């Protein structure tokens, strides 16, 4: 099974290939992390497995779910410590996913009920919906554009909270930089509609993300970043009039800035739709990650729809060297020895994806 | 077996509820039925069961596939008297689709490379792609919003093709307006910003739907008239902002309609919504647990007679939704394309064959058409 053979990735030995991809769960109440965490992450921890965790804040403004974690203060960084241990006694390694959603935020999330800050004033569409901290769904609002001042200063917020995961021990930080949030709104041509130098051209689109990447890279180094990306995932209204050459552009400049730098971050990672949808409609079905993979220089871990045998299809094809898996490591703690035994899979429960409950749905689903 | 106890759709007696959903095919060359068509169909007709054709044109600017048949010439009727002839030998009772893509169309499949006709004149998103003739994937284009009062002209359209339908010995039609075709683009909020009185409000949305099932009834009698409608479908960008009340506004509109007439429409028709496309995501499921819980049956409850669900449906799922009350008849698409015998496979719990979607478009006669085998 290519699945456990190991993997150096940079400075780290990884014994298989099964990564826990970074999910939010909402059970670190008061965006502090929680007991809870480490108790579920230690489930899922094992010897040489590496862990991304659930997006954290990396400021004030950075949230749009109830109760998931930050670590922009000293306090989130201290009880993150006691987290990344329990880990690393494990022998796990372990990046912490620094995440802010930008527009998809809502005033009862915002300091002072401000508005959300984003690329641009256009709000996500009535498709989609915020969950809200009384567990009701809400719309989103209309965000405030930010001018080019302050994008320093949102990297500079990446910057510290980057340099507070090597204080709280983390092995390393990955750059949410998917999925229709703060960076994707920059990234993609159905959102960003700029006319400053963020905006308009490709090269002006990846500025951000070029940027936040560098400075993380610069304070702890390459080999202590990942980023994500999702350049054919519209969700939050993410579109993109050209996925394929969106994500070239991104996987050009993180080879930039590993030949400048002269390191390797540690990853590319890249979540992909899943196209089994569809299949019922007369035209919805009517190459690209592996393009992607073809073009970076490094690990490329695959994210989205993954199962055993996928995963297995994946390595063994040369499609990816690490496979990271969400919904199946939610109900299936020990999803690393299921997939190595070819054990049957948990079913997962959606409705305790987000709630609160520190072991219902979330440190509950039985091992073998 | 719940599927094989007989259904009275209305002047039909049909003697299973196993149905054949309407799929394109594309063998129709140059849009007159072809032969090939004779023989695809009659495979699957049964003694007593339901066959709904594949989506046909009912003017020269109502297509968006190439090869799909028409309904709107005489010489297309005479071409169909012969199909719909060889399936009501075997039995059958057979309804013919009458479909206009609106804006899900390009210049190729246009008469003099006009614009495609629409609610709107926003395209279909570069997210989705047309079939091309030659088999290629093309960029729909920008359509033409219709005038307020050319909307009757297409009214008049679906009413001229209805009358050439039976006039060919077709049991009845029914209406597409689902799938983000012309009929959802004026249903969809997120498709529809007219200003004038077919936009805005719910209300002016049902406008266009309410008369082209008012004219198709009042033409050819309301028991002979289905109607297909997907209030909750992620295809060709045709999103609501509250499916389920757009499904209770449209059956709504058909209870009216029922209710003047002084008799039922034959069915109406729902596709079951898919939920797999962003489940892997943080927030894409979020507001839609309610409508994957229950927007089928609370649909079906609040429709006066006949519910024809599809959708994703098997055997044993096909099976609970007729012994649960959650619809009156299953239809089947996929695995009616590999099975030609799907409804003696599904009675006596056969091995079904598997289908190949790489021949589903294709235009030729055999091979993933006819030359799938039987038991
Ligand atoms: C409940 C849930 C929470 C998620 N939270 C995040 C997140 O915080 N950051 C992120 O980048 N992806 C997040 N994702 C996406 C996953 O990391 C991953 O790409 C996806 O679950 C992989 O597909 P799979 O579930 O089929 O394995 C989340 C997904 C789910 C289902
Ligand atoms: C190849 C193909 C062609 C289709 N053409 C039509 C069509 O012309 N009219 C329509 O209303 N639905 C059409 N559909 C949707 C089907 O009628 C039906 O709703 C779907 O196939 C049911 O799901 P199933 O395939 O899982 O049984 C088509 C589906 C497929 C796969």
């Amino acid at each position: 099974n290519p699945l456990f053979s190991p993997y150096k990735m940079g400075k780290f030995n990884l014994s298989h290939r099964v990564v826990l991809a970074p999910m939010t769960r909402c059970r670190a109440l008061n965006n502090i992390p929680q007991a809870a965490l480490g108790e579920y992450y230690e489930q899922r921890a094992t010897a040489g497995g590496f862990l991304i965790t659930e997006g954290t804040m990396i400021s004030p403004t950075s949230a749009g779910f109830p109760h998931v974690p930050g670590i922009f203060t000293k306090e989130q960084v201290r009880e993150w410590k006691k987290i990344v241990d329990v880990v690393h006694a494990k022998g796990a390694v372990i990046f912490c996913q620094l995440w802010h959603v930008g527009r998809a935020s809502h005033e009862v999330y915002q300091p002072a009920g401000a508005a959300p800050i984003s690329s641009t004033e256009k709000p996500i569409s009535n498709r989609w919906r915020i969950l809200m901290p009384d567990g009701t769904h809400g719309i989103y609002p209309k965000p405030r554009a930010i001018g080019t001042y302050e994008i320093s200063q949102v990297v500079e917020d990446y910057r510290r909270s980057a340099l507070n995961a090597i204080e709280a021990g983390f092995d390393g930080i990955e750059i949410h930089g998917a999925h229709g949030y703060l960076i994707d709104q920059f990234l993609k041509d159905g959102i960003n509609d700029r006319t400053d130098e963020y905006g308009g051209s490709l090269a002006n689109r990846c500025k951000f993300i070029t940027q936040v990447v560098q400075a993380v890279v610069s304070a702890i180094g390459a080999d202590r970043v990942g980023v994500r990306v999702s350049p054919a995932i519209d969700h939050l209204d993410a579109m993109d009039s050209n996925p394929l050459s969106l994500g070239l552009a991104v996987v050009e400049r993180l080879n930039k800035i590993q030949l400048h730098s002269g390191s390797k971050l540690a990853y590319l990672h890249v979540t992909q739709p899943e196209y089994v949808a569809y299949g019922q409609t007369e035209a919805g079905r009517l190459r690209l990650m592996r393009t992607l993979r073809n073009a970076y220089q490094g690990t490329f871990i695959c994210s989205g729809g993954y199962t055993r045998e996928l995963g297995i299809e994946a390595v063994a094809q040369g499609d990816a060297d690490l496979v990271s898996y969400g919904r199946l490591f939610i109900s299936n703690p020990d999803l690393v020895m299921r997939i190595k035994l070819n054990a049957p899979l948990n079913k997962y429960n959606r409705k305790t994806f987000y709630t609160q409950d520190p072991v219902v749905g979330y440190t509950d689903y039985p091992f073998l």
